[PDB]
């Protein structure tokens, strides 16, 4: 209908006062959201809608003639305080759900601001409480979609089995305000140069993501996760995917991500000879965040073996592809800031290859995408599964053997032998 | 065999000392000519070698410690005085020769730098005196092609009556270094995308040739010429036909040359509502050359209508094309020195567009071309006449009814109607 309720659970946390509750102001200021729309805040701390406006106004850009809709934007804000564990408190937010203007037939959208160590707990409670009887549910989810295949496993299944794969929005909007876009082309990308793009004309594509900045005082987070997780396992695998995909039996959100995870499950597990792991120490002759290092960061835990960059060989294996070398290179503290796909085709009779780089933005684009309910730029259960299917071996690997990462100088290309890797292949 | 006499027919000429004796300096220099290699000038100018090398060396860059190659290559050369219509000349010329070691065998390679209102004499006396007798015989004819089809004709009709088309190179190599490199990669581009390329997927192909400097005080050569015949009949419309060409039979010289010609034929005579021609008025806020407009270049002659700028909409008409515009677009003194064609897709569910930009160099790769004997950079008779089919209903009509161009400012995009009939196409 015309109605809908977007409860962030964990209203007191960052990502809610810095990045959702701003983002949906910039949705409401710029009238996107659906006009009968509702938020209410879900967190344990004792505190008024008031007193998420005094801390989370601030990150808003609130100029002073736009400030009769921002009142009109907080009169749809309420907040609820209650346990994550405690059917009683889940009961005072659901019976305050239907209180609110149709709220009986609403829909509902549930933003998970809260580490997923509460996920269980959570999830089972809104099933068995919250959901509306009329409305649409849908659970937007947060990274880490866990470690390894083990434990994102045993939550995505958790999750799987209250919610139906179309309520399940899981979000990764964390690599910057360009990052949709970067799927959009590669998409209509695969649709122009589908009949071309075959083991015949190219030898060797390679993906890439660069940034120049540091870790930035935050490498404590960065480290209990290392580079292959934050960039590799979930974004340029998924670019990857767009790339070899077959044509979609339609422009569905469901026929596409099937094509994707085909894809994936016609890859074998990366093993560690096809992988240069490198970990970046400060800028002698530099200035800025770049005279420190990895480890200069003092939210890192000393002689952290950390991979701060990677450089990864993956072959696709059906006839479309084959012996085709995909070569995964990502790091921070980098060159440039660059996010692009090149393909090396066969120069029969200097190598010729073909280079792909890069008003609503990216995160915006994915908070609407869920409340119009396309499921593109989503992960997918079975897509995801395949996805730890691949690192895990490795990742175990590493956790495990605690291989010392290959030194590389701040704002340098990387490591040497991370270049030495993608000709030992072609 | 192992023996080449390199005649430069009109070597006290410009294209003589300030091009090609230097050119075939860098060849011999880095012995990429030939080992058993001799140079003869002709002209009626009674000078010596010596005389040569006074007024040409400056163009060498002569480096004190090559100075014993350089030695052996005055020592390679020669010069002959004689008429260009006296066969008793020709004659001096052709048993001069015979003196040369191994001159009998010989083969023989004339570069006609020369101005083409001699080039019916020279070719025909040539013919009958001085072709060899057991070696190949190449004439390397220099533009212009003529100036309309009737002249072009009257003119390639008289050449191909003395000489087989495998003997008829016509050398384009004004528009600099990189020249070449634009038709290679432009081939090796019809090869990969060449079962994307259709009316199905593109929309829009333009093609691109911006220069930044002005005509530079020589003007007065640019203005019995203009845009059209200077940059748009001979190269742009070649890569127009790189571009549409079907695969050819093999990569010979004469099945790629033949695609390109059946482009041609299937191109019918430009007319002028598809045409926005364009002078360029010198800079008011800027300094250089940007001061200066065309109609400032003391050798233009008052109040010429003389295109110095174009953008014209060809269609290719077959199944594969058609409708399909084709805009090549052409100034000098514009905002960059690009080099670029693009191909715009049907955007089906911002329009998105294919872009393909830009040891031995452009000018000397043709030299080499000539001496190996592979036609492919150079255009054929047929291929010219088409080319000229095409724009001389258009230029005829321009020098009868005298258009006023379109002023532009020096280091603008070119004149607004321009983009507005790029638009009013697609
Ligand atoms: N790239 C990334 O991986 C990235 C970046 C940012 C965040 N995230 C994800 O975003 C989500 C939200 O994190 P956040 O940055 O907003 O901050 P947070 O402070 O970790 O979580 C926000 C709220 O969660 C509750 N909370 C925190 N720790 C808890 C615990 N141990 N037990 C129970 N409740 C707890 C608190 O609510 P109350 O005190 O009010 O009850 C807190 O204000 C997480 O899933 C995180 O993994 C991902
Ligand atoms: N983009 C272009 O269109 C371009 C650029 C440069 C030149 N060219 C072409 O290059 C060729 C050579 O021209 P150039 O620049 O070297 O200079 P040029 O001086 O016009 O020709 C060189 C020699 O030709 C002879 N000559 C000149 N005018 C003549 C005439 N009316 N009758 C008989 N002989 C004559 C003279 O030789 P002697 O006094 O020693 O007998 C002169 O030294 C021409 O075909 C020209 O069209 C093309």
């Amino acid at each position: 209908s015309d109605t809908h309720i977007f409860i962030i659970m964990g209203a007191s946390g960052d990502l809610a006062k810095k990045k959702i509750y701003p983002t949906i102001w910039w949705l409401f200021r710029d009238g996107l959201l659906p006009e009968n729309t509702f938020i209410v805040g879900y967190a344990r701390s004792r505190l008024t809608v008031a007193d998420i406006r005094k801390q989370s106004e601030p990150f808003f850009k609130a100029t002073p003639e736009e400030k009769l809709k921002l009142e009109d934007f907080f009169a749809r804000n309420s907040y609820v305080a209650g346990q994550y564990d405690d059917a009683a408190s889940y009961q005072r937010l659901n019976s305050h759900m239907n209180a609110l203007h149709l709220g009986s037939q609403a829909n509902r959208l549930f933003y998970l601001a809260l580490p997923p160590t509460v996920y269980e707990a959570v999830t089972k409670n809104i099933h068995e409480s919250c959901m509306s009887q009329i409305g649409w549910n849908r659970i937007i989810v947060e990274k880490p979609f866990g470690r390894d295949l083990q434990s994102s496993d045993r939550l995505s299944n958790h999750i799987s089995s209250l919610f139906r794969e179309d309520q399940i929005y899981r979000i990764d909007h964390y690599l910057g305000k360009e990052m949709v876009q970067n799927l959009m082309v590669l998409r209509f990308a695969n649709r122009i140069f589908g009949p071309i793009w075959n083991r015949d004309n190219i030898a060797c594509v390679i993906l890439t993501f660069k940034e120049p900045f540091g870790t930035e005082g935050r490498g404590g987070y960065f480290d209990e996760f290392g580079i292959i997780r934050d960039v590799m396992q979930n974004h340029l695998l998924q670019m990857l995917c767009l790339v070899a995909m077959e044509k979609p039996a339609s422009t569905n959100s469901d026929d596409v991500r099937d094509e994707k995870v085909k894809v994936l499950k016609c890859i074998s597990e990366v093993q560690a000879n096809n992988v240069v792991l490198g970990q970046y120490v400060g800028n002698p002759d530099g200035e800025g965040e770049a005279t420190k290092g990895y480890l200069d960061d003092p939210t890192v835990p000393r002689g952290s073996t950390t991979a701060t960059f990677a450089a990864v060989v993956l072959y696709v294996e059906n006839e479309r592809w084959d012996g085709v070398p995909f070569i995964l290179r990502c790091g921070k503290a980098l060159n440039e800031r660059k996010a692009e796909v090149r393909l090396q085709f066969h120069d029969v009779a200097k190598r010729n290859e073909l280079v792909i780089r890069v008003l609503p933005d990216a995160y915006e684009r994915l908070i609407l995408d869920v409340f119009c309910g396309s499921q593109m730029h989503f992960v997918r259960s079975d897509e995801l599964r395949e996805a730890w299917r691949i690192f895990t071996p490795l990742l175990h690997q590493i956790e495990l053997e605690k291989p010392k990462p290959i030194p590389y100088i701040y704002g340098s290309r990387g490591p040497t032998e991370a270049d030495e890797l993608m000709k030992r292949v072609g």
